[PDB]
């Protein structure tokens, strides 16, 4: 975990979709 409920687990480089 990372911050947001995920941490980082797509394609990676800047994510999106906070909330």
């Amino acid at each position: 975990c990372r911050k947001a409920g995920v941490g980082q687990s797509w394609k990676e480089n800047s994510p999106l979709n906070v909330s």
